[PDB]
């Protein structure tokens, strides 16, 4: 009994570590720094960063822009 | 105010409703029942179901299958 949750938790680690040491990256720069072959793995890992409130997500020019929670943001997009 | 986390939480209601009263549905069966145009949005809703463990995940023939965590009617594979 091996869940897709355990997978999503391993994805969460490497995505968090890509956003660790920087002030913020978009979907292309995150998958670049994580070595993610597909965006499919980005969505599961990112959702796990949202559950623990480690990151904040918003749209910039059609890209999913994500970064670690340092300060509050009203960027409604 | 309106973040990409906020729409992930919003979709989690209708993704759950597609699984409500069923033995579980696939990604396409839920996407049809919820009226989602892009599958990219489904992963953010499903990810919110995984964060609170209110569902169980599986894979049927290379496609995403998910069910509510309530009980186990395990017939066939």
């Amino acid at each position: 009994m091996k869940m897709l949750k355990e997978k999503a938790g391993a994805l969460a680690g490497q995505i968090w570590e890509a956003l660790n040491g920087t002030e913020g990256l978009t979907q292309k720069q995150i998958k670049k720094a994580t070595k993610l072959k597909a965006d499919k793995d980005f969505f599961l890992g990112l959702g796990w960063l949202l559950r623990e409130d480690k990151v904040v997500t918003s749209e910039v020019e059609g890209e999913i822009f994500v970064k670690l929670v340092l300060e509050h943001h009203h960027h409604h997009h």
